[PDB]
């Protein structure tokens, strides 16, 4: 029975400027964050964790930010797939081959036998993701179904809670297109100030609509 | 630099049950509040107000309850409609056809020539939306252009600043499809106990925001 929880991550530049670090050195914390935040999610029951790795736009960003940052969310990876399931999905013709190329290695051996799975949404965009469902299946359906399209949207399942740190009240490309009943929770605290504390009572806050 | 604004109206049952009246009375008191609403956002230089109308899931809802919320945003429509543009989109066929022939004699007896736009958007539902858009062009065209999404959207442009007053903090079925990076704002007020300070409390936050569109800093 899915109940899943869906981060879209925010806040590692602030941060790099408020610790007096290199932007590397605030993306390993958010590798760190990350990381222990994948285990409250699993510790708190949720079946997947969907964390927002990147939109299109992003990856307009600098080569050396966006290195930066598929480093530190690949490293995430790196640690975490041999005790969980991991899967990934996204406009991933924007993705560059490097990152695309490992993070399908770990996915292939990942812990498919895992009752929890991590999944990262790459390339984010509803434009794109819209178009590329509209080509795959153009001229060879006679219509589209609501299951065909939930089949192929980027994130595969309802969303239920969705967590935005780092101050911003937006989604910046990171939509969930099928969650028309996810619930919203945005907080101030930059995502590497995050403690279980306030991991808990954004899940309380969540919790307690319902 | 031009802006537009969106509104997603919500808490006219609760409002009914504050204030001891009917359901019509409270959407009565919705139709005031939203041509005040409109007001205030010609005001400000928005060049259009958009109005979340309803979901597919709205549709729902008891006959009656459909047709006193149908009344209620048309009302709006009626007082308006002679000075500005008036214009509406969404899953059209799930509206009662009633309220769309209304609607289009309204637009059609509205200002095309106005620097300002009232849009409703009715039946809102990204899974409709797209279904829709893939029913009109599958098979028709060698391929979906960002451009032409674009041009069959419900909602015709980049939406900048959106309001959701009633306590939720979710988007339901309104998120606007070609809007990646529409700044949000809610507030636990009830529609119909919004006033001009709490719209323009809302606008200070609204505006003060650094937009990035997923960059940095130069
Ligand atoms: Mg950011
Ligand atoms: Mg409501």
């Amino acid at each position: 029975m899915m109940t899943n929880l869906m981060l879209l991550p925010d806040g590692m530049r602030r941060w790099s400027q408020k610790q007096g670090i290199s932007l590397d050195d605030s993306y390993a914390a958010m590798t760190d964050k990350l990381v222990e935040f994948t285990g409250w999610a699993r510790e708190e029951g949720f079946t997947t964790f969907y964390v927002t790795v990147s939109s299109v736009a992003n990856y307009s960003r600098s080569e050396e930010q966006v290195t930066t940052a598929m480093n530190a969310f690949t490293e995430v990876v790196r640690r975490c797939h041999d005790t969980l399931n991991f899967n990934y999905s996204g406009t991933l013709e924007v993705v560059p081959e490097r990152w695309l190329t490992e993070l399908e290695a770990l996915r292939a051996k990942s812990d498919s036998q895992s009752d929890f799975t991590l999944h990262f949404i790459m390339g984010m965009s509803l434009a794109h993701e819209v178009i590329g469902i509209f080509n795959k299946f153009n001229g060879k359906i006679p219509a589209l179904t609501e299951e065909l399209l939930a089949a192929n949207a980027y994130v595969p399942e309802p969303v239920d809670f969705l967590i935005r740190p780092g101050g911003h009240v937006r989604m910046s490309s990171f939509y969930p297109l099928m969650s028309p009943f996810a619930e919203m929770y945005f907080c101030p605290t930059l995502l590497n100030d995050m403690t279980r504390a306030d991991f808990d009572v954004a899940l309380e806050d969540l919790r307690e609509r319902d």
